[PDB]
């Protein structure tokens, strides 16, 4: 081991990330709503995985930063859920719901990324370096509190978000 060489590995797999992500964030300087990025994300699974990932919620237009954490994190969970989850058998689904909530005159966003039918989620299931930090680049965007559980009938993700015009604009 040499730790000055560890270092300097991070930072070039960091610098090369900030790149891939900033060649998604010039593309993606307009914005989004959930369902084209959903739908955009998610193309190459629906080819491969026809009538297995249903998407349902309200027309919501988002900004460039969350279009491009919210891409990443739907390719990211649906890459697992080809590898671990809901798609890596026959019968498996994946359920995305987003919707506009109410806490007594607090307005919320609140999405929900549900795998079912799927093999059984086998108990030590921890998530590594990049999963986390996609899921905290996402909630940090979305200024969010989000919840993740490897529940034994299927991997559920639970995103609770205020509503500022930064994040969802028009609103
Ligand atoms: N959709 C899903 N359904 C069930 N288990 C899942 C899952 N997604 C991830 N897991 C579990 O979480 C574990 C950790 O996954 P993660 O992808 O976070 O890190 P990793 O670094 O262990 C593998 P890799 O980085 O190659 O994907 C996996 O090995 C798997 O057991």
């Amino acid at each position: 081991y040499d730790p000055e060489q560890a270092n300097r590995l991070f930072s070039e797999r960091l610098r090369a990330l900030s790149q891939a992500h900033d060649m998604l964030l010039k593309e993606n300087w307009a914005g989004a709503t959930i369902q084209q990025i959903c739908a955009t994300a998610l193309a190459p699974f629906n080819s491969t995985f026809a009538n297995r990932i249903h998407m349902s919620g309200p027309h919501l237009l988002v900004s460039d930063r969350v279009t491009v954490a919210l891409s990443l994190a739907f390719y990211e969970l649906a890459t697992n859920a080809v590898k671990y989850g809901a798609l890596s058998n026959e019968k498996g689904v994946i359920n995305i719901t987003w919707a506009i909530m109410e806490d007594k005159g607090e307005k919320k966003f609140h999405m929900r990324w549900a795998e079912s039918r799927g093999p059984e989620v086998m108990q030590p299931a921890r998530r590594g370096f990049g999963q986390r930090l996609l899921h905290s680049v996402l909630a940090e965007e979305l200024k969010a509190k989000c919840d993740v559980e490897f529940a034994a009938s299927g991997l559920l993700i639970d995103v609770l978000a205020p509503i500022t015009p930064e994040v969802f604009p028009g609103m």
